[PDB]
């Protein structure tokens, strides 16, 4: 004798017997006799986006989609451009307003914030079968098993 | 014979015996025959203040005074308002603007940088002697030896 056998609360609800039947205690991202309806998060708890955020509910969460001034799960803090830097490949992130910011690139690199390796690669000088493998402002052959030397003549 | 013991070369310089008299090897803030001249380091090393810096030079070193969008003792750095974090004692820094910040400070504290402890003790009831204590939007009375209690009273 087992009602809760079948696995009928879902979404991570207990099931406990109760009665004839099972009984169901639902947890707080749903409800339900199953624990199957989405619980409506923006709804119940109305200021989960702080500091002007929209809360866009979810299946079993919900996500805040923040004004510009703010980030962070809920808009808890306050958005500081070049901190954590979007810079990537060691370029230098530069604030240019309450907002935005800017990259200034290390040569090899390019695209709004270094994102991009500038294909070096064309007019190589990879010969006998070697693959060209694009580097920092520069490339390497890559020779096979019967070639050596920077360009695979050796 | 040890023409040195008299000290001649200052500011760090090496002295040396030379002939009849000694000889000072200067350090890179100093020149001379005694290492007592001061070198403009602003105007041997153009550039040392980087990113439009003014160099101001100093008796054994130099200051860089930076320009607002950037930081450091040679203004290497861009200058990031909220990191490091000028608002004092928890408070929440907020950009407004490429070079400008603004503080949102706790309650307690005022200011620019939420910087001063506003003065809760005018209006205490520290009895009997007991002097007050500033304290976070509050106040301690500290009792003389005779007395005990919130206020100096028991
Ligand atoms: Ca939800
Ligand atoms: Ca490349
Ligand atoms: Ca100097
Ligand atoms: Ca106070």
């Amino acid at each position: 004798a087992d009602p809760c056998a079948s696995n009928p609360c879902a979404n991570g609800g207990q099931c406990l017997p109760f009665e004839a039947s099972y009984i169901c205690h639902c947890p707080p991202s749903f409800h339900g006799p199953t624990c199957r309806q989405d619980v409506n998060e923006c709804g119940q708890k109305p200021g989960l986006c702080r500091h002007g955020g929209t809360c866009h509910n979810e299946v079993g969460s919900y996500r805040c989609v923040c004004r510009a001034t703010h980030t962070g799960p809920n808009c808890e803090r306050p958005y500081v451009p070049c901190s954590p830097s979007p810079c990537q490949n060691g370029g230098t992130c530069r604030p240019t307003g309450d907002v935005t910011h800017e990259c200034a690139c290390l040569p090899g690199f390019t695209g709004q914030n270094c994102e991009e390796n500038i294909d070096d690669c064309p007019g190589n000088n990879c010969k006998n079968g070697g693959a060209c493998v694009d580097g920092v402002n520069t490339y390497n052959c890559r020779c096979p098993p019967e070639w050596t030397g920077q360009y695979c003549t050796e």
